C-alpha cells in the first residue's frame, strides 16, 4: 500500500495550490519535480532495473487519486505511463537494460509528440527520411504534445519519406527533449487542462539514431494489424483516460459535499431545517455517488484484466477485442458521468458557489469538458454498438 | 464452471417456451422441476451436507443467466437463495445439520410468506400466538408470497400476539407448505413477473413447532439494530434483485439485436442501405451495451465482497453498511438501465416489432417495470446520498 | 366551444369502456358510430356544404382530448382528418361538390390503404394498370391500413404499371371499401393501438374510375417536390400524431394521479405520512406536468400556424419548411415525454399498480410505444438539426 | 415591431464586445447608456406618461434577444422590468403620475437592494426605524443587489424595527442611489453574469421619505397571502428569468453552429467527410433546437397571459396560481435545456473549441449555471407537482 500512500500525499499537496496554478497556466515545474522525487514514475520498472516493480492496478489507482486533486497533473502522470507502455511494448532487451536504470537515476518524466493539426486526425505530415548508418531525420510540426515541456525524453512518431525500404511506414523513437532541432512551442491556453503543456512541437532536421528507434519502421502497424502484444497499448491508454475522468468526478463530488456540509443554507421556505437533510440535495448526491461507485468498481475489474493480459506472452484477438470493448464501455460511462456531475452539482450547493468565482468549483467541469473531447465519445459508442450488434471487435489502431 | 454451464443450459430450454408460458401465468411446475433435477438449488450448501459448496458470485451469475431467459424463473430461483440466506443466518447448527441434507435429498425449492397489504409496509398483522409447549399458532393473510406455489418449505414471518413476554415481536419459521391451515390462494395476476406465484397466503390456526423457529422472538430486530452479520440478509437480497435487472437487460438487448439483424428495414429515405449500419441504431446498442458492461463488471466486485463477509464469523456495522451502500448503488444503476433500455430498444427495431404483438418483446419491459417497484429506488438514492454527504450508513431493515 | 364540448363528452363515454374493449382488439364499431352521430367527422367541411366549418386548432384539440380517453379512437379520428386533408388538397372542384355533401349525409368515416411491407418504406408494389376509358385496376396487398374496417371510403395509393402514359407514377383514389376485389384481412393484433384496425388489405382486380382519382398519376410527387399547397399534408399529419402523444401523456398523468391520491401507501420507513406529500412522488408529477404544460402550449401555436397556411392560396418553401420544422420539434418533444412518462409514473404509484394487471395502466405505454415508431424519431431529430445547422429545410415527402 | 428591431440592434452591438467586457467584470456603463438612449427602458410606461405603451410579450422577447448576445445586459435589462413591475403594482396613482414622466425624461435604469446573506433566504436584518414625520431610517447591508451600480433609483426592502405599529413588517421604497448613507460596494466577482453588479449595498442611516414608500408596512406580505394582483410580481419576475435562459440557450446554439460550419474537422476515422454532415453532430443540434422551439413557443403563450392579468383591476388567487404554475413549468424546462445545451454542444464542435480558451464559448455555460441557481429548480418542480397531484397552488412569496 506504500505507492498509493505516496500518491495520496502528493495529491493532498497539489490540492493546496491548484486553484492559483491552474489559473496561470504554463508548466507546473515544482509539481513535476515532486512527482520525480516520489519515485512513482518508476512504478512499472522492475526492481532489478531500479524501479518499484508494481502493477497496472496500482498505476491506475494512483492516476485517479492525483487527477482528483489536479487534473493537469493527473493527465501528465497518466500520459507518462501511456508513453512508458509504448516504450515497454517495443523496446529491445538492450534498450530496457540501458534506459530503465537511466530513467530511475535521471527521473525521466516522459512526454510525447504524436498527433497533428491538419485536415483530420489521420493527416500526418511529420516525416522521417533515412540517413547514413541507419539513422533518420525528422521534420514537421506536432500538436497536442502533452507533457512536452520539461519532458526528459519525447516519444515521437513520423512517417518514412524518401525511404528505399518503403515510404509511409510509421517510425517511433525515444529521443532526448534537448536534441538539436527540437523546439517546444508552449502555446497551450485552454479552457481546462491548463497545465498539461499540450501545445505544438516543431522538428527541424532532428536526427534519430538506430538505438533510439522503437522497433523497425512499420513494426507498429504490423503489431496492431496482427494483434501482437503491443496491441494492448490502446486499451491501456484509453483506460488511463477513464481513470482521469473518474478521478475528476470523485474530486468534484467530494469538494461539493464539503461545501454543502459547511456553507449551504436550508431552503426554509419549504420547511427544510438543514441543507444536508434536504431531500433533493440528498437525491443529487445519491444519484451521482451511486453511478460513481458502480463505475469505480467496474474500472477496478478492467484494470485487473489489463494486468492479467499484460503478463501473458500472447493475447488472442478475442481477448484483446473483449478488453477493448470493456475499456471503451468504461470510458463512455465515465465521460457521461463526469460531464453531468461537474455541472449539476452546483444545484446541490446553491447560488453562492457560483457567485464567488474564487471558489473555483468550475475547474472540474472545465477540465473534464476539455479532455473528454480527446476522441469523440459518439464513435466509442458506435464501436461498442458495432461489437454488440454485428459481432465485430474494433480494429486495433491508435484510437481503437 | 460446471454450475454455470448447468444454469446456461437451463436458461436455453426456458427461452424456447417463455413467450407462451408467461401469458398463462400460473405455476411453472415443469420448469421448477427441471431446476430441482439440476441440483443448483443446493449451490450454497456445503459439500459436507450434500450440496455443491459453491459461492455467491456463482449464485448471482446463475441468477442473471436464468433471468435473461425467463425473468419469473430467475426470480423464483433468486428468491430461493434469499430464503436460504435467511435460514443460514438465523438457524442453529443443529437445525442446519438436519435441514440441509434433507433439502438436498428432497430437492427443496423454497418460498416465503412475509409481506402484507396493510396501510404501509411496516404494518404487520399476521400473528403468532404462543402455546404452552413452545409452539406457536399463526393466523392471518400474507401478500406477495413469491414461490408459495409448489414450495417444499415456506419461510414465514409473524408478530407475537397474546404474548406475556411481549407483543409485536417478529418470529420467523420454516414450515411445510401443506401444513394444516395453510392456504395458498393463487391470486397472482400481474403485468410482468407473471409466473412467480407472488399471490396471497392465508394462515388459519397454523401450528409452528419449536424446532422450526429461526432464532427467538425479536431476534431479527436485534440483529438489524446492531448491524451484525444476520443483517447481511438485506444487501444479499437487494443484490439478488440487481442481478435480475442485469439479466433482463442482457436478455432484452440480445433479443432486440436478433430482430435488428433479421427483420429491421433500412431507412432508405435517409440513404441507409442496411439497418445494422444505421448510425442511430448503432448508437442505441452502443449506449446500452456500454452501461451494461460497466454495471456487470461492478456487480462482480460487489458479489465477491458478499462472499467475503458471508464467510466471516462476525461482521461489523461498518462492513455491513459499506456493503449495503455498494449494493444500493448497483441496484440504482441497474434499475435505471433496465427500465430505459427495455422501452427504448424498440427505436432500434422499428414499428413492426410492436405492431406484431406475438413478437412479445414487451415482456422485458413488463417484467422489469414490475419488479423494480419492489421497493422505491428513490429511497435507495436517498440512502446512498445520506451516506456520501452525511457519512450515515443505511438503517438496517428488511429494505435497507 | 360546441365542437370541443361534443368531443369532451365522447371522450368521457370512451373512458368507461376502453380498458375492456382494447383487450379484445378488433373493430370498435359502436364507438365509431357514436363519432358518426356526433357530426365531428365534418369539422373541416364548410357549412355551405353541410359541415361544421371549423378550423384545424379545433380538430387538433378534439384529437388530443379523444386520445386521452382512448388512443385507438383518437388515432382513428385523427387519421380520418389526415385522409380528408389529402382529399381536399388534391380533389377537383366537381369531386368536392359531390363528395362533401355526400360525406355529411352518409356520415363518412375515412380509412386508408397506403403503406406496404416490402424491403423498405419507399418500396411500393401495389400496381394500377390501365383499363378502358381512363379507369385503373388495382392489384396487391397494403399494410398498416388504419381505419380500414368499417370505412365508408378508403384512400388508396398505387403505382402505375403497363401504362402508355408512364409507369411508376403514384396514383391515389377514394373508393368504397366494399368494392369488388377489396379484401380487408382483419389481421391487426398489436402491442398497443389495438383498435385502429391497422392490418393488411388485399386488392384483387379492383376497378378505380376517373371520377375517383385524386389528381393525375404522379401529381403528388410533383406537388411535394415543388412545395405547392399539397405539401402541407405532411406537417398536418405529423402534427396529428403529435396530438395523439400529448393526449396519451395527459391521460396517463391524470390516471396515475388518481391512483396516487387513492391507493398509494406512504413509505413510513423514511418517515413519510402521506404518499401525496412524498418529496420524490411530487418531483415525478412536477417534472412531467411541467414538460406537458410547455409541450401543450407550444402545440397550440403550431396548430394555429397550420390553419393560417391552410387558408393561404400559395405557401412558400420557407413557410412550409418552417412549419415542418416546428411540427417535427413538437413531435420530438412529445415523443420523448410520452415514452418516459408512461413508464416512469409507476414509480409515483408503487408496486401494486403493476402487480394487479387489471389496473391496466400499461395501456398508455403500450399505445405510446407502438405509435411513436410510425416513423423513426431519430430522423426527425436529424431533420431539425440539418435545418438549424445547415439551413436546409426537410425534403417534402410522405415522411417529412 | 419597432421596439424589437431596436432590441435586435442593441444586441448586435453588444455581441461585438461581450467577450472582452465580461472578462473584466465591473459596470458596463457604455452599454447601459446605449440602453438608456434606446428608450426601451420605458416599454411598459403608458404613452400618456411619455412611455412606449408596449406589452409584456414585447418586453419578454426583447429580454431574450439581448440575453442571447450578452447575458449580463439581458439580466440588467430584465431586472429593470422586475423593479418596474413592483413599483407599478404597489405605487399610488399620484406616485406614478410623478415618477413615470421623470423616468422617461431622466432615462431611469432601475436597480434593487432586496436580498441578504443570513442563515437562510427571507431572514432579513436590514431594518427600517420609523421617524416622527413618517420617514424611515434604513440600516444594514443587502446582498445580490443586481444593477445597483449606475442605478438612477434603487428599489429597497427593509423590516420595521423599534416600531410601535409592529416590528418585522416589510417596507419597500424607491430611492436615489446617491441618497446620503447609501454605499454601493462593487464587490461582485462571479463565475458568470459577471457584469450584473450583483454585489452588496450598505445603508448607513439612510433616510427614506414618505413619498418614496411603496404601500404600507407589511402590505406586500398581505398581498402575497391574498394572492391578489400585486402578487403577480413573482410570476412576472420568474418569467423574466425564464427568458434569460431561453436567450442564453438560443445564443449558445447559434454560436456553436457558426463554429461547426467554420472550424469543426470531420472524423475521417469513421468515413465522414464534412462535420456538418456527421450524423451525431446533426443529432445534437436537432435535439436541442427542437426542445428550444417548443420552449419558446410555450413561453410566448404564458407571456400573453401575463399581459392579460396585468391589465385587470383585480386578480383572483386562482388566476394568479394558474399563471405561477405555467411560469414555473416554463422555467423548469428552460433551466434543464440551457444547462444541458451549453455543456453538451462542445461535443458537436470538437476538441479545438475547448483547446482555445479565447474562443470563449464557456461564457454561455458560466452565465446559465450561475443564474439558474437564483432559486432552486427542485422546488419549482415540487410546486408544479403539488399543484398537479394535490390541486394546491404555490404559496405566494418572493420566490413562488
Ligand atoms: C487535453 C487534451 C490532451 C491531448 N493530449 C494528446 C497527447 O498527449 N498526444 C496526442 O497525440 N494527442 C493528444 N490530444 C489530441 C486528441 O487525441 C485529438 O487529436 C484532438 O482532440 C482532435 O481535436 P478535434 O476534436 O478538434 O478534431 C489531446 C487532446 C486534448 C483535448
Ligand atoms: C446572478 C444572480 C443575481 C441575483 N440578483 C438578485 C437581485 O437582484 N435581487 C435579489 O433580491 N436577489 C438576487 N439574487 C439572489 C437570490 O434571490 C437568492 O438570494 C440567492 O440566489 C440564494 O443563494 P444560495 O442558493 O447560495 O443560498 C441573485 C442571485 C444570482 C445568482
Ligand atoms: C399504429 C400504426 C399505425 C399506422 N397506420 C398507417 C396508416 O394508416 N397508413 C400508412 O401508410 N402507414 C401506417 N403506419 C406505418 C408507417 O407508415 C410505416 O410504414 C411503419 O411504421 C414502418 O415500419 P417499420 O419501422 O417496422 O419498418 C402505421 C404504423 C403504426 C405503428
Ligand atoms: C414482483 C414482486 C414480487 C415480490 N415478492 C415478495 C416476496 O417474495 N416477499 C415479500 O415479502 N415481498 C415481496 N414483494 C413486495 C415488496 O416487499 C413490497 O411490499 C411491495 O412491492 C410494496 O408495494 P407498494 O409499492 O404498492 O406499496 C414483491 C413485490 C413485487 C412487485
Ligand atoms: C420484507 C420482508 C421479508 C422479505 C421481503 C421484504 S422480500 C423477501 C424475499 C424473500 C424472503 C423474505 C423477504
Ligand atoms: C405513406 C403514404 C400515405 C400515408 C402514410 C404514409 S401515413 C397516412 C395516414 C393517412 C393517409 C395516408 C397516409
Ligand atoms: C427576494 C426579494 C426581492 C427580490 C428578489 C428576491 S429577486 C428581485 C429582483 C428584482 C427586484 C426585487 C427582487
Amino acid at each position: 500500500h506504500r505507492a498509493l500512500d505516496v500518491a495520496t500525499e502528493l495529491a493532498k499537496t497539489f490540492r493546496v495550490t491548484v486553484r492559483e496554478r491552474e489559473r496561470a497556466g504554463g508548466t507546473p515545474k515544482a509539481e513535476r519535480d515532486a512527482i520525480r522525487r516520489s519515485g512513482l514514475l518508476t512504478l512499472l520498472i522492475s526492481k532489478e532495473r531500479g524501479g518499484l516493480g508494481e502493477s497496472w492496478p496500482t498505476v491506475y489507482e494512483a492516476i485517479a487519486e492525483i487527477a482528483s486533486a489536479d487534473a493537469s497533473l493527473g493527465h501528465l502522470f497518466g500520459y507518462h505511463f501511456s508513453n512508458f507502455a509504448y516504450v515497454d511494448l517495443f523496446a529491445s532487451p538492450e534498450q530496457k537494460a540501458r534506459w530503465y536504470p537511466q530513467a530511475v537515476r535521471e527521473r525521466w518524466f516522459l512526454g510525447n509528440a504524436s498527433s497533428e493539426n491538419n485536415a483530420h486526425v489521420l493527416d500526418w505530415r511529420v516525416t522521417a527520411t533515412p540517413l547514413p548508418d541507419g539513422s533518420y531525420e525528422i521534420n514537421g510540426t506536432k500538436a497536442f504534445c502533452s507533457g512536452s515541456a520539461d519532458a526528459d525524453r519525447l516519444l515521437v512518431f513520423a512517417v518514412t519519406s524518401r525511404d528505399p525500404n518503403g515510404d509511409g511506414r510509421i517510425v517511433a523513437a525515444l529521443i532526448p527533449s534537448d536534441r538539436a532541432g527540437v523546439q517546444v512551442n508552449g502555446d497551450w491556453d485552454s479552457l481546462g487542462m491548463r497545465q498539461t503543456d499540450s501545445g505544438s512541437v516543431t522538428f527541424s532536421g532532428v536526427v534519430v539514431y538506430p538505438d533510439e528507434l522503437l522497433g523497425t519502421p512499420g513494426q507498429v502497424t504490423d503489431a496492431f494489424a496482427s494483434g501482437s502484444k503491443p496491441s494492448l497499448w490502446t486499451p491501456i491508454t484509453q483506460l488511463i483516460f477513464t481513470h482521469l475522468y473518474l478521478g475528476i468526478a470523485r474530486g468534484a463530488l467530494e469538494e461539493a459535499a464539503h461545501y454543502s456540509r459547511s456553507h449551504s443554507r436550508p431552503f426554509t421556505l419549504a420547511g427544510v431545517e438543514k441543507a444536508t437533510e434536504d431531500p433533493y440535495v440528498l437525491a443529487i448526491y445519491g444519484e451521482f455517488a451511486a453511478q460513481l461507485q458502480v463505475a469505480e468498481a467496474g474500472a477496478r475489474e478492467v484494470a485487473l484484466r489489463v494486468q492479467e493480459l499484460w503478463e501473458r506472452n500472447h493475447v488472442t484477438p478475442e481477448q484483446r477485442g473483449q478488453l477493448m470493448v470493456q475499456v471503451a464501455s468504461a470510458k463512455i460511462v465515465a465521460t457521461r458521468l463526469v460531464i453531468e456531475l461537474t455541472s449539476r452539482l452546483y444545484e446541490a450547493m446553491g447560488a453562492r458557489a457560483a457567485a464567488s468565482r474564487q471558489f473555483g468549483f468550475d475547474r472540474f467541469w472545465r477540465d473534464a469538458r476539455t479532455h473528454t473531447l480527446h476522441d469523440p465519445v459518439a464513435y466509442k459508442i458506435r464501436e461498442v454498438g458495432n461489437w454488440f450488434l454485428n459481432h465485430r471487435f474494433p480494429t486495433p489502431s491508435f484510437y481503437s
